């Protein structure tokens, strides 16, 4: 509802019977009318009647005058004859209003109609101080303020009708005030206070905004609405060079020092605590309604001028009249900075730990020049000046803060006759181009416990103009004392208090801040930006000065905010320093840009190759038209001249010129305010910055570029204003990466600048879940002030229910939607040391259930289009997420009916639960909310009395026990390796004493607690050590449980209360010491890792524990015992199917030799029938190395086990003999039964089968349940592999299969193979055949050796690769001493010579092969012949062979003529 302001009056009281025409009762049609603007002088329009209604007509005349307002702080006076000054002439003049001007006329659709102009116009000043006569019209002048932002297009008429009276049949003539107001401005920056209280947040789309209601518009007149009991941040305020600010003030106001009696604050020099209206402190400035009498609303509007180019920073004090209700703070302070643009300065950051007399600058801008023309003038601030007075010797500090399509221009005066020495910092900036880079982590670290600030934000430091600029250095500097990683910097020296024994001499500050400027890094100007327009002229108009002018690009091309300064250094004659610290910023938008080349840039929105000819575009207002036409893959403006002689544009600079049809105007013409990036040394890349137009049809501008006589046409269409503009839904899809969610946006929340075209923009992502285990990553921040100020995270539901109302969605709501659904942060653990952990508060993740009973579809809002940064509008992310019904339980209980839809094993409210877990079973683990967490299962568990990690006993690793230790529910997924058998308890803690709501981590302090409490060795536990890329850990939603810093210390300065008349503010917020207690980790200086410190991307330093609940834990754990203490226990017990290691002969060599009655047999249970059978899986773990090769025996497969019956008498070969001397009789579980024979082995291996058929040249991931038979050469090449081969002929029983250990493995291997038997079963059916599976568990290594990788021209194993080609011979020495390894790998066309390489080798002479054991006898060589391939082996040298060796191995085409020779060697200069 809409409440009127100060209404009813004998002046301003409102009528709505009177109805009159726009003719009104003169008959005169409107195209007859006579208009003519009003007299506008000096910012003032007034319209002079005086000479003008004047009865000389018979017939009576329309003349109008005109009062168009486009321009803020105008005072509209309108001045009409005296009421009866003369008679028969002034007679019978009426007026419309007679109530002037409060209330004025409005057109209802065809009748003027008296209403009340602080409806329509919000902010309006009208002064009862003079116009408190009953008709303002005995004075004959009409006067009133106009606010300086209206966001409504307002006419009123005021009519002084002279035709009334009649003398001798003459009419008079009535004069018509049109009062036409358009939108101009946005918002004021300053400060409304507001008497209302403060709204909920209205989610969604239920925001009601409308003008009828004065209370909606005032919230939007300035950026800050102080609300008396809530809003505790002091009133802001700042002006630049020609800005308007102001103050809308209450009405229990009792007196104010702002404006009047402000409090200059003053850094430059000593404090100054006198009592400066902005009269003396600011030539020219302009304040309206200063003794605060206006009726409607007392707003006060200060017009700050272009005359003042200097930094000056004000205090404030508003006392509010004592009132029965409470408020927040009865005095508020106001900080206001004029002329300033760059916040959190460096030289800020200098004053706090050593003086600096300086005057900071802003740019000029130019006014007789382009806007974007911005010059800092070091000629007349480079003088000569020896330091005596205050002002000698001083530092001309000049800032200005570039966007796009801005130019800066700087002029120094460098000539020797004049200054006798001056130097230019840096030496590099004219010849190499190069800059000194500012880097803004050092304000990062110093704000780092100030804010929740991130890597990313920090850089934005510069982009916060609120409260940065208040002496919180000052007080920073106990906080840089205090943080133990700035101490370990090389910069710490000069930010060390100064000698206060002997008062500092300014020429040591000056020296000691141009170190403290030397020292920081230089970076490349060409290097840092891409295609950057930049001039260094040394030369002048009289050769005296030096220029250096720049343009910043469009688009920019820094990984960051280009933060960097340069100058003129005059010190070392004893003069002046003149520095300019400029900041270009990063746009975040695509440029809208016809990129017609092959190459092409990657941030140009139309990528056509060759696809189109001629590109659509259409412009719109703020619009950015990108026009290429050259190269992109070229970073250099020297070398791209060779490519602008093969490009015709046309017309012949664009869009300098520009085609209307088909004829070439200047693009000014059409566009006023266009700004045109042509890149020097290029034609293209062009560039168009559409301005604010004002068009009434669409205009087509167009250029054309050909490229290798290929004509190519951007059409770019500047729409009007009233275009249809519907809203375009840009999707995207969800992309899985490593089982976690994430959609490609980076900057659609991040404020960007505000465009039409940047409203009707939507950007949702769809994200699908259909599986387990995948984390739903949602990225939007949590609410602090800069461009976060108002973001909101609200969700509503479509499925099932669907509820268009938007709720709050929080880790609550998420945890009741979904059973045991998951808000976790992704967190690399630090050490116990620490206690601090590296979260990422940016993005969290939702985790779901294993098992979903209702298909879900929701959408989730991450909505910044309410945080208006400097006039850019940031985007808002729709989620639209779709969890559907998955069928998946977890084994194990539920201690209550929360979890127990979660398992379908329950023993409710029990707390001990014994489980027998099987091969590749999946047990859950989860307590209820409010019971303490003992475990990290499944990383870690109980045995019996003592914590141990699980993992390391168990091969444990490619499990979810390795992430899932710090969840509301765990998972964990058995393996079939095992070292052991063992039995382990996942225990949570009830407190019967007292629950929690531990939706925090449990530190170490109470874990030990419960240590010691529980009877759990945290001495003989084995660490597990950190194999985890990440964690999500289960915490509360943006650490809400969590304290907050930036609201406390504002709470704690606005409770300081520094708005007193006799308060001086800063020794005020100088006593401030930001709250921190033992909810946080501390830092100790020596190290694991530097990493534990230092952090990166999206990670910040923060205790996932709540100590408050941590302290109340220990209590309740210190005053019980064991009685009293639940334990919610899971007991898993694992068995080991008949645990057997494979046979390590060597070092390089195991066997799984099975060849045994025993084994696959199914072992003789008791003599009666059991049951059907169940697969005792044979567990064979064979545990090798890189160049580690594994032989596996098994009994023979019925079908060849016949087939070598038949050759039984037919004998091997010395090789396979050999091997055999080698293995067999080299070969728990052995036999003691019956010797094997024809009859028992054909019984019991009549179905004896093997898979992979072809051992080691398939394989079986073990890990994986569905058996996923691989090709290991396709995960890991690089092996040598002999599959299942019979042992030997003349016993038909046993055969065996081999294969090597890579000496490079990328990666952990975790397989397993079968000689499986599960088919044959016992007759009297005890158990079917047992099944050998031999679970293989290799490790990584990634040592290139020597050796020649024939097969590739990159070996990622071997040192040495040269791809073989057919016809080619490719030779490959590589030199080998003593005790030292290599091997070689053929492709699959070239086989060995000698194929029994490296057994057999070429003589020296490469005439003779010979076996490699008769000249060394003790080497160690690594291949197999008794396989399919013969293209890869290896070997080791002994360690006591040293008389000089050659020999080579070859890898041939059997088919054609190809050679690829590895030669070996050995020592050198030897026998």
């Amino acid at each position: 509802g809409a409440l009127p302001s100060v209404g009813v009056d004998e002046l301003d009281k409102i009528d709505l019977s009177y109805e009159t025409t726009e003719s009104g009762d003169t008959a005169v049609s409107e195209d007859s009318y006579d208009k003519y603007a009003s007299n506008n002088t000096n910012k003032e329009y007034v319209c002079d009647f005086t000479d003008q209604l004047k009865p000389t007509e018979s017939g009576p005349k329309v003349k109008k005058c005109e009062v168009k307002v486009n321009e803020p702080l105008i005072k509209v006076k309108i001045i009409c004859p005296l009421k009866g000054s003369v008679e028969k002439l002034y007679d019978n003049i009426e007026y419309v209003p007679k109530k002037s001007p409060y209330v004025v006329l409005t057109k209802e659709e065809t009748k003027l109609k008296e209403k009340l102009l602080s409806k329509l116009i919000y902010g309006l000043l009208i002064s009862p101080t003079v116009n408190e006569k009953e008709n303002n019209f005995k004075e004959g002048v009409i006067e009133f303020t106009l606010p300086p932002v209206v966001h409504k297009a307002t006419v009123f008429y005021f009519i002084c009708d002279n035709s009334k009276t009649e003398d001798d049949n003459k009419k008079g003539n009535r004069g018509i005030v049109e009062v036409y107001v358009e939108p101009y401005g946005n918002k004021i920056n300053g400060c409304a206070f507001l008497d209302e209280d403060e709204e909920e947040e209205k989610y969604g789309n239920q925001i009601e905004e409308d003008e009828h209601n004065e209370k909606i518009k005032m919230k939007t007149f300035f950026t800050q609405n102080i609300y008396k009991k809530n809003n505790i941040y002091p009133c802001y305020m700042k002006l630049y060079s020609g800005d308007i600010g102001g103050i809308l003030f209450p009405k229990n106001i009792k007196s104010t020092t702002c404006f009047e009696e402000m409090i200059p604050y003053n850094k430059e020099i000593k404090w100054n605590k006198e009592n400066k209206s902005l009269g003396n402190l600011v030539n020219n400035s302009v304040v309206y309604n200063k003794e605060m009498n206006a009726k409607y609303f007392n707003v006060q509007y200060v017009h700050i001028p272009t005359s003042y180019k200097d930094t000056l920073n004000l205090f404030c004090s508003i006392i509010l009249k004592e009132e029965e209700s409470n408020l927040i703070s009865t005095s508020y302070l106001v900080y206001v900075s004029i002329n300033e643009e760059l916040n959190f300065s460096l030289f800020d950051f200098y004053e706090s730990f050593v003086p600096i007399k300086k005057t900071i600058q802003v740019a000029q801008k130019n006014v007789n020049n382009k806007e974007h023309d911005y010059t800092c003038d070091f000629t007349d601030k480079l003088d000569k000046t020896v330091p005596s007075t205050a002002n000698g010797k001083k530092l001309f500090i000049c800032r200005k803060h570039l966007k796009e399509f801005d130019t800066f221009t700087l002029k120094c005066n460098v000539n020797k006759t004049q200054y006798p020495n001056i130097e230019i910092f840096p030496k590099t900036l004219k010849d190499k181009k190069e800059v000194l880079k500012l880097d803004l982590d050092i304000q990062y670290q110093m704000f780092s416990k100030f804010f929740k600030f991130n890597t990313q934000n920090a850089k934005y430091l510069n982009l916060y103009p609120y409260y940065l600029i208040f002496p919180f250095n000052h007080i920073g500097k106990k906080e840089l004392k205090n943080n133990p990683t700035y101490k370990n910097h090389k910069d710490v020296k000069y930010f060390e208090q100064s000698s206060v024994l002997s008062p500092l001499s300014s020429a040591d500050s000056l020296g000691k801040l141009l170190n403290f400027l030397d020292t920081q890094e230089t970076v490349c100007l060409t290097e840092k930006i891409r295609y950057l327009n930049l001039s260094i002229n040394e030369l002048g108009s009289d050769n005296n000065t030096f220029s250096v002018t720049f343009q910043v690009p469009p688009y920019i091309d820094i990984k960051e905010p280009f933060y960097f300064m340069f100058g003129c250094n005059n010190n070392k004659g004893e003069g002046n320093i003149g520095i300019v610290e400029l900041l270009i910023s990063k746009q975040e938008e695509k440029i809208k840009g016809c990129n017609f080349h092959e190459s092409k840039l990657d941030y140009f929105n139309e990528n056509i190759s060759s696809d189109t000819h001629e590109c659509t575009l259409h412009a719109y207002e703020n619009d950015i038209i990108g026009f290429n036409c050259l190269e992109t893959t070229h970073p250099n403006e020297v070398e791209v001249e060779v490519e602008d002689a093969e490009i015709y544009l046309q017309p012949e600079n664009c869009f300098n010129n520009v085609y209307k049809g088909l004829n070439s105007v200047d693009i000014t013409t059409i566009l006023k305010n266009a700004q045109t990036y042509n890149i020097n040394n290029k034609k293209t890349p062009t560039f168009l910055k559409i301005p604010p137009y004002n068009l009434l049809e669409d205009v087509e501008i167009s250029c054309q570029c050909t490229i290798k006589q290929v004509v190519k046409k951007i059409k770019v269409i500047i729409t009007k204003n009233d275009t249809v503009l519907l809203k375009r839904e840009v999707q995207s899809e969800s992309t899985l990466d490593d089982k976690i969610y994430k959609c490609e946006h980076e900057n659609f929340i991040n404020p960007r600048v505000n465009k039409t075209f940047d409203e009707n923009v939507e950007y949702t992502c769809n994200i699908k879940i259909e599986n387990f285990f995948n984390y739903i990553q949602i990225f939007c921040p949590a609410k602090d002030l800069g461009i976060y100020k108002n973001i909101q995270m609200y969700y509503d539901i479509v499925k099932p229910t669907r509820v268009p109302q938007f709720k709050k969605f929080n880790n609550e709501e998420l945890h009741k939607l979904i059973p045991n659904s998951e808000m976790l942060h992704k967190t690399k653990e630090m050490l116990i040391l620490y206690n601090e952990e590296k979260v990422d508060l940016l993005h969290f993740y939702v985790f779901l259930p294993i098992y979903i009973k209702d298909i879900y579809e929701f959408n989730i809002v991450c909505d910044n289009s309410k945080t208006m940064w400097k006039n850019q509008l940031g985007g808002k992310v729709i989620y639209h997420i779709t969890v559907s019904k998955r069928e998946q339980k977890v084994k194990g209980c539920s201690f209550d009916n929360e979890h127990a839809h979660m398992f379908s094993y329950n023993k409710t409210n029990v707390k001990n639960c014994i489980i027998d877990a099987k091969p590749k079973d999946l047990i859950g683990f989860v307590c209820p909310s409010g019971t303490l967490k003992l475990t990290n299962c499944f990383k870690d568990a109980i045995v019996h009395t003592n914590l141990t990690n699980i993992n390391g006993i168990l091969y444990l690793k490619n499990n979810l026990a390795n992430f899932t230790y710090k969840h509301q529910f765990n998972y964990m997924e058995i393996p079939a390796l095992m070292d052991n058998d063992i039995s382990f308890k996942c225990i949570c803690v009830d407190l019967k004493k007292k629950k929690y709501n531990v939706k925090s981590p449990l530190g170490p302090k109470v874990l030990r607690a419960l240590y010691k409490k529980l009877n759990i060795k945290f001495d003989n536990y084995v660490t597990g050590t950190d194999q985890n890329k990440y964690l999500m850990t289960y915490m509360d939603l943006h650490l809400s449980h969590k304290r907050n810093y930036l609201k406390e210390l504002f709470h704690d300065l606005g409770k300081k209360k520094p708005a007193d008349t006799d308060a001086n503010p800063e020794s005020i917020i100088e006593s401030l010491s930001i709250n921190e207690s033992n909810e946080s980790g501390p830092f100790p200086t020596g190290d694991v890792d530097a990493e534990h410190l230092i952090l990166e991307g999206y990670d910040t330093w923060e205790s996932l524990y709540d100590e408050q609940l941590e302290e109340v834990i220990y209590n309740d754990i210190e005053s019980l015992e064991l009685k009293d203490i639940e334990q919610y226990v899971l007991q898993v017990n694992l068995k080991a199917p008949k645990l057997m290691m494979s046979a390590q002969i060597h070092n390089n060599r195991h066997v799984c030799d099975f060849s045994k009655n025993n084994l696959i047999v199914p072992e003789s249970l008791k003599k009666k029938e059991e049951l059907g059978g169940n697969p005792v899986n044979i567990h064979c773990y064979a545990l090798l190395k890189p160049l580690d090769t594994l032989y596996v025996k098994c009994p023979t497969s019925k079908d060849n086990y016949e087939a070598a019956k038949v050759n039984i008498s037919e004998n091997d070969n010395e090789y396979e003999l050999q091997v055999i001397s080698l293995i067999e009789k080299r070969f728990g579980v052995v036999d003691t039964g019956p010797v094997l024979d024809n009859s028992t082995f054909e019984k019991y291996f009549k179905n004896i089968k093997i898979k992979p058929d072809k051992f080691f040249e398939k394989v079986i991931n073990e890990y994986d349940d569905t058996e996923e038979e691989k090709d290991l050469e396709s995960i890991l090449p690089g092996a040598i592999v002999s599959p299942m081969k019979v042992l030997k002929k003349k016993d038909p029983f046993t055969s065996y299969a081999a294969f090597v250990v890579p000496p490079i493995v990328p990666k952990d291997l975790h397989f397993k193979v079968e000689c499986n038997n599960t088919e044959y079963k016992d007759e009297n059916q005890y158990i079917s055949g047992y099944n050998g599976i031999i679970h293989i568990d290799i490790s990584n290594s990634n040592r290139k050796i020597n050796g020649c990788d024939f097969s590739t021209n990159n070996s990622s194993i071997l040192t040495s690769s040269v791809k073989l080609v057919n016809g080619e011979t490719k030779n490959c020495e590589i030199n080998i001493n003593n005790n030292e390894v290599f091997g070689i790998i053929c492709d699959n066309e070239t086989n060995l010579d000698p194929e029994k390489c490296f057994h057999e080798i070429y003589s020296k002479d490469n005439k003779t092969v010979k076996k490699f054991r008769e000249v060394i006898p003790n080497i160690d060589i690594f291949s197999l012949h008794n396989s399919n391939k013969k293209k890869v082996a290896y070997a080791k040298v002994p360690l006591d062979y040293i008389n000089k060796l050659l020999f080579s191995c070859s890898c041939k085409t059997s088919h054609t003529n190809t050679i690829g020779t590895m030669k070996v060697t050995l020592n050198k200069d030897e026998k």
